[PDB]
């Protein structure tokens, strides 16, 4: 159960970095 | 404490989902 | 361990708030 949450937040960190990069692209057209 | 962090992480997941939705609508719509 | 995960999830919340504001910027030009 603790391990599951840790993996979850790590997945979220991954997804978030992906979104940040995608938004940087879209910002620039 | 456990409940609080689990709820926070889950909210973050929902929010990330909502933002990627909005990003897709901006990019394509 | 617990404190580091709380710190991480907090940093993720901050980053997601920044990204929401940025997406809203782009929705408006
Ligand atoms: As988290
Ligand atoms: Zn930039
Ligand atoms: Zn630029
Ligand atoms: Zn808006
Ligand atoms: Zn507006």
């Amino acid at each position: 159960e603790w391990e599951a949450l840790e993996k979850k937040c790590a997945a979220l960190e991954s997804k978030l970095q992906a979104l940040e990069k995608k938004l940087e692209a879209l910002e620039h057209g």
